[PDB]
């Protein structure tokens, strides 16, 4: 056998009663669809946001992609209207397969994705569409204020709890009350498919759950393993590929690779599928590895998305950033510091959730500030972390975004350590080292404890 098609993922079809709270019907599926990594939800039958696009206006870049497996793609690197990239696509895929598109079988086209990336004498390249939603790509959902009058059916889907535009800014997101510049992860982005186009293997930054819906167009097929596999996965991807693991110089040079399910399937690695369609969103979850392709010419939008239940993955996520020396978007204890500051508005249950995240940052700084006091750090200044552009405060060792302390020295001026990596700073003896902090620890108290009175 060529191909054997991994199992399929869990489909969602909830009533309206179900689908109207998207974060009640998230946690809901949790203990499900956390096991496979994807999910699929259908929404009720009546829900139909209108999209309206002029095809001629819309123009966008793509990608030129070659499919070959376990080739290094880098994440993110001719112009097209979606007319014109539309009648590359279709004529693209009609003359591939000598056949109308809509005859040639999902399953036919996945098979031969598979053939096509694993066979060094084809040569195939194709073009891939990202771009973020903006006022030159706009998104696929109604949002308000483009100037223009709004007929009463995009009226309908401005405030749903789908429209991936106010998911990530509805109280129960935990990245609702939060301002720093991390625009990528708040804003949607849109993807123009073609046939074969592809998605390599990732996980989302800061181990996000991700919300993936498609307007229109042809399916887009999905691979996904669980977030408890992604160290599994990871260790069968760096005997077979090493060369993808080396670390980067930034966060613009993440590499990442197209992999058959199956070889992952071979080293016991659980991996679900499935044929996303028009009008159907996949969820994936935490640290859940996926990858896909397109089974032609289609258009999808895609956001990140943080809840409750993330929180403490978020915590460890910035931890395994750590230990591999790898760039943050952002500070997780800055987040949940705004949050802190912001306990009087809060979801009670968010309110909750983030206090018991504070609880554990506050004793392990208590700590690192024991051990750095030891080392002979004697003198210290407060320091409002939150005004430095994120690379003036990045370990100058481990890359991390420092937010509740660091350590400087007037011999290296500018230059930063986290608490963890004192020694890494320079060669002075520590006396010359400040200690530069946001807060006291007397300060950080009565934060926690505006957060449990809000949780009541
Ligand atoms: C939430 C959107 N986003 C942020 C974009 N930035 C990293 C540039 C993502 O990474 C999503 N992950 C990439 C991806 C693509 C697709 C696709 N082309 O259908 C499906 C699943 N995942
Ligand atoms: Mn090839
Ligand atoms: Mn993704
Ligand atoms: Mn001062
Ligand atoms: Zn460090
Ligand atoms: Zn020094």
């Amino acid at each position: 056998s060529m191909f054997l098609p991994p199992p399929e993922c869990p489909v969602f079809e909830p009533s309206w009663e179900e689908f109207a709270d998207p974060f009640a019907f998230i946690h809901k599926i949790r203990p499900i669809a956390e096991q496979t990594g994807i999910c699929k939800v259908r929404p009720p039958p009546d829900w139909q946001p209108p999209f309206a696009c002029d095809v001629d206006k819309l123009h966008f870049t793509p990608r030129i992609q070659r499919l070959n497996e376990l080739e290094a793609q880098t994440r993110v690197k001719r112009d097209y209207t979606l007319r014109t990239f539309g009648e590359m696509a279709d004529a693209f895929k009609s003359d591939y397969f000598n056949m109308p598109v809509h005859m040639v079988p999902t399953e036919l086209v996945e098979k031969e994705f598979w053939r096509l990336v694993s066979t060094i004498e084809e040569d195939v390249t194709v073009e891939y569409g990202a771009d973020i939603a903006s006022k030159e790509f706009g998104s696929g959902f109604p949002v308000r204020d483009g100037k223009i009058k709004l007929s009463p059916e995009e009226e309908e889907y401005l405030d749903s709890g789908w429209n991936l535009n106010n998911m990530p800014v509805m109280e129960q997101s935990v990245l609702a009350h939060i301002t720093a510049d991390i625009c990528g992860m708040k804003l949607p982005w849109l993807y123009v498919g073609m046939c074969f186009s592809s998605f390599c293997w990732h996980i989302e930054d800061h181990w996000s759950y991700s919300i993936n819906y498609l307007h229109w167009g042809e399916p887009k097929t999905w691979y996904g393993v669980p977030g408890y596999a992604a160290e599994q996965l990871e260790n069968v991807m760096k005997k077979l590929a090493p060369e993808l693991f080396v670390s980067q110089p930034d966060l613009l040079h993440q590499l990442v690779t197209i992999m058959n399910p199956n070889t992952l399937m071979t080293h016991e690695v659980p991996v679900y599928r499935t044929n996303q369609c028009a009008g159907e969103f996949v969820i994936t979850f935490p640290r859940a590895y996926h990858s896909g392709f397109n089974q032609g010419f289609n258009f999808a939008e895609a956001v990140n998305f943080c809840t409750v239940d993330w929180l403490p993955l978020g915590r460890q996520c910035v931890e395994h950033y750590r230990l591999l020396h790898r760039y943050c978007v952002f500070s997780h204890d800055e987040m949940i510091c705004k949050m802190a500051s912001k306990a009087d508005v809060l979801d009670v249950v968010v309110a909750s959730t983030v206090q018991k995240d504070m609880a554990i940052m506050i004793e392990d700084e208590k700590a690192l500030r024991e051990t750095v006091r030891k080392l002979g750090v004697i003198d210290s200044e407060r320091m409002d972390f939150e005004l430095l552009p994120d690379d003036e405060r990045q370990c100058v060792k481990c890359k991390t975004t420092c937010f509740m302390s660091a350590i400087s020295c007037s011999c290296k001026p500018g230059l930063l350590v986290c608490l963890h990596h004192v020694k890494e700073l320079c060669s002075c003896p520590p006396y010359k080292y400040k200690l530069r902090y946001r807060y006291t620890l007397d300060d950080l108290y009565p934060m926690m404890n505006a957060l449990k009175l809000r949780a009541e």
